[PDB]
């Protein structure tokens, strides 16, 4: 039992990252296969990233110009080609410790693990979530950008996010790894607001099974409810509507627990209405929107 | 900017993680040179954990009676011996990926990174702490047992916790590598209530720090108090009383924010007699304890 907020082992993604240097900026950059990832601002001047054209600035670099380190040891670049936001570096040399990966685009509300890196040296891990309006809470400083989120199954890990800017209230954006940004940022240091940051439903009521699960009962009530009369309730407190979809991506907890997921729809919407009352819910005073279902599960069970 | 509940990169103690199985019993093993430490209760049945005499137990197994397995290859043993709590299982091959490493005994207070692994394969990785009562608010299913609890200083693993037992109210307890549990609990299925869960003063000292430098200030008050002040509040609280000591291990952040400890005293004691009115710091609505002043200096400066 005991229900802890966990990211995926990192050793996989550790023997990926190297350090990028382009000119007098230094950031991260992923190497798998023979091709180094990173984001195409390691090619701005702190001048350049008001209105950059990355077209231009790009003629001007050449493969000598990226100084891509794996440790100690210098990597050659042999190629190198913008695709969206990144950079895919060609390197003489396929990493020898490249994971089975995929790279694929998650949705908001999915969660990930990050590996914040400095200078190509991974630095910690914690779990993320991409947020409704396509932002993650991250801990990234300078030298940070280029680290990657990723979703371990088995031996295949899913890379889904490379670190690239940190919008003004302190929130952060990037890409998937063909470098489409999420949402509607962009690598440009500009006016960019993020939009609601609204609680995903789906993954409070995972996290309400979770804590059933592990004893923290005490917000089970008496009632029920309906999909449209919770989601009258999650409107007013910016949660994302519930589907019937989520309903039965709830399913197997469901199943588990006992109790019909509609049913914790009332519990959450009594929690909305009432507050905690100076109470905890897995140690935490406020409800937890980055769990997935999926992630309840897997921890409930211990997937490796 | 952003502050998260980082763990430190697993990939060194993944490559110690070993499965080991003796009868019935399968838990996990750490793979260190040529010794693999797992919990001495890996030889005991359902039966015999109500009141077991390891040393008798002990005689009844032979070095073929341990199975080790690191992946699918099985590692032959050459010795088997009873420190404390812990068996050390001597093997005829040295792990090659043995990091630097140190074993180390934490004081409660102390943070560190759990690698929960099941049937020697690493699940996910969480930030726990030694809480005053020595016990661990961590999250372990039946195989997690051997799960190990480490901080990285550059390339050195310090090894500070073995998981053994899960006391019946959900909380966690076990052993340094040498085997000796923290605080008084026994690997025997017995009544062993945890004491007072205190809160820890200095690490919730530390993390209004981290809030201040990203932008959290709104607790931030006029006021001031004594060191002996605070404790009175601190007392009726649960806290842990505060000393010279934490002000002084504070001092690094009290000069890079320009807020005095006592000041921030003022502040933590406003926050524990008021609460925080429906108001959360770094996406918290409870007082954060799991951060020292050391890993708030290290994330807020990127220590790799
Ligand atoms: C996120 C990251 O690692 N970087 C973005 C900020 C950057 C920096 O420190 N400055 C001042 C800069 C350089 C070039 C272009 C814009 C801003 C380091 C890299
Ligand atoms: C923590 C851990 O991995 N283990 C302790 C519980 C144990 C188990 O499932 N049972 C039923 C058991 C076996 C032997 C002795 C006591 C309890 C698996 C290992």
């Amino acid at each position: 039992s005991g229900f802890r907020k966990m990211a995926f082992p990192s050793g996989k993604v550790e023997g990926c990252m190297v350090q990028v240097t382009c000119g007098t900026t230094t950031l991260n950059g992923l190497w798998l296969d023979d091709v180094v990832y990173c984001p195409r601002h390691v090619i701005c001047t702190s001048e350049d990233m008001l209105n950059p054209n990355y077209e231009d600035l790009l003629i001007r670099k050449s493969n000598h110009n990226f100084l891509v380190q794996a440790g100690n040891v210098q990597l050659r670049v042999i190629g190198h080609s913008m695709q969206n936001c990144v950079l895919k570096l060609k390197v003489d040399t396929a990493n020898p410790k490249t994971p089975k990966y995929k790279f694929v685009r998650i949705q908001p509300g999915q969660t990930f693990s990050v590996l914040a890196c400095y200078n190509g040296s991974p630095s910690g891990v914690y779990q993320c979530a991409m947020r409704p309006n396509f932002t993650i809470k991250g801990s990234f400083l300078n030298g940070s950008c280029g680290s990657v989120g990723f979703n371990i199954d088995y031996d295949c890990v899913s890379f889904c996010y490379m670190h690239h800017m940190e919008l003004p209230t302190g929130v952060h954006a990037g890409t998937d790894l063909e470098g489409n940004f999420y949402g509607p940022f962009v690598d440009r240091q500009t006016a960019q607001a993020a939009g609601t940051d609204t609680t995903i439903t789906v993954n409070v009521l995972a996290w309400l099974y979770a804590a059933v699960i592990n004893g923290d009962r005490w917000f089970l009530n008496r009632f029920t409810t309906t999909l449209n009369d919770f989601n009258l309730v999650a409107m007013k407190y910016n949660y994302e509507p519930l589907t019937q979809d989520h309903v039965d991506i709830l399913g197997p907890l469901s199943a588990q627990t006992g109790i019909a997921v509609l049913d914790m729809c009332a519990s959450l919407k009594e929690l909305l209405q009432n507050g905690m009352n100076g109470r905890t819910i897995l140690g935490s005073a406020l409800l937890e929107d980055e769990f997935t279902p999926f992630d309840v599960v897997r921890q409930c069970s211990g997937v490796t």
